[PDB]
């Protein structure tokens, strides 16, 4: 996250911090991802589809530091990754970037929800708030876009929906913002997401509800003039979300 806060976990509690294990035991963070239901994360698949094997896969929850332990945090195995068999990756857009991970603890057992580890609901089909509403992104994303490492703890900040017109602009994005996708900015281009956000949620209040409007996805850079943060439309993968939620 460029600009915003810094934040504890109890602020966003369905936030999920996703992690891979190397050869040599080395563990590096990957992306984040929102609990949707007590066995189920959803993130982006281009987090995973380089390395789509759910065994290199640690998964937090309640956690609100990087490298360190929160109280309360818990910890998960990958039991099922699941990722779009439609993801593809142009020069700057991803389409279809999203993917879900069926969680366990060592013990079998999904998430219990407490203080810091709680559920964000899913939007109604092609529920969306209007341009121009305020929302609220979570990350262990770059600060800056120089940046080499990402922070230690995380962050949040909030940025508005841009209208579909707006961001089809030929120097916005053109055409490759599509209408499974939503963009969202700073008016003032001061804060945004980054890499290491991807995956993450986009969460705004629809009809009195905290919802998971969209999940971090691509753009051009980091909180740069006329090219906003660009995000996976959840409301239009719900009948995706609830096949994959079953066998
Ligand atoms: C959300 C976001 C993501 C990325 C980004 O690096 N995405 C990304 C896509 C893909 Cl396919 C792979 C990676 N990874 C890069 C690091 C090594 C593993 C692969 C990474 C890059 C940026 C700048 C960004 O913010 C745009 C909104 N300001």
């Amino acid at each position: 996250i460029i600009g915003g806060e810094f934040t504890t976990i109890e602020n966003q509690p369905w936030f999920a911090a996703i992690y891979r294990r190397h050869r040599g035991g080395s563990v590096t963070y990957v992306c984040g991802g929102s609990l949707i239901s007590p066995c189920w994360v959803i993130s982006a698949t281009h987090c995973f589809i380089d390395y789509p094997k759910k065994e290199d896969y640690i998964v937090y929850l309640g956690r609100s530091r990087l490298n360190s332990n929160t109280q309360g945090e818990m910890k998960f195995e990958v039991e099922n990754l699941i990722l779009h068999k439609d993801y593809s990756a142009d020069t700057l857009a991803h389409h279809n970037d999203i993917a879900l991970l069926k969680i366990r603890s060592k013990e079998g057992r999904c998430a219990q929800p407490s203080r810091t580890i709680q559920t964000i609901s899913l939007p109604s089909m092609y529920n969306d708030p209007q341009f121009g509403t305020s929302c609220e992104i979570t990350g262990f994303g770059k600060e800056n876009s120089t940046d080499y490492l990402y922070p230690e703890q995380l962050k949040m900040t909030v940025v508005k929906l841009i209208s579909h017109r707006e961001c089809q602009q030929p120097h916005y994005y053109g055409s490759e913002v599509t209408t499974k996708m939503l963009c969202a900015a700073d008016p003032q281009w001061k804060t945004d997401s980054c890499q290491g956000d991807s995956g993450g949620p986009l969460v705004c209040s629809l009809q009195g509800r905290m919802t998971l409007t969209g999940i971090v996805s691509w753009g051009r850079g980091c909180a740069l003039k006329d090219k906003p943060g660009v995000y996976t439309r959840v409301s239009h993968f719900l009948p995706w979300i609830r096949s994959h939620t079953k066998e």
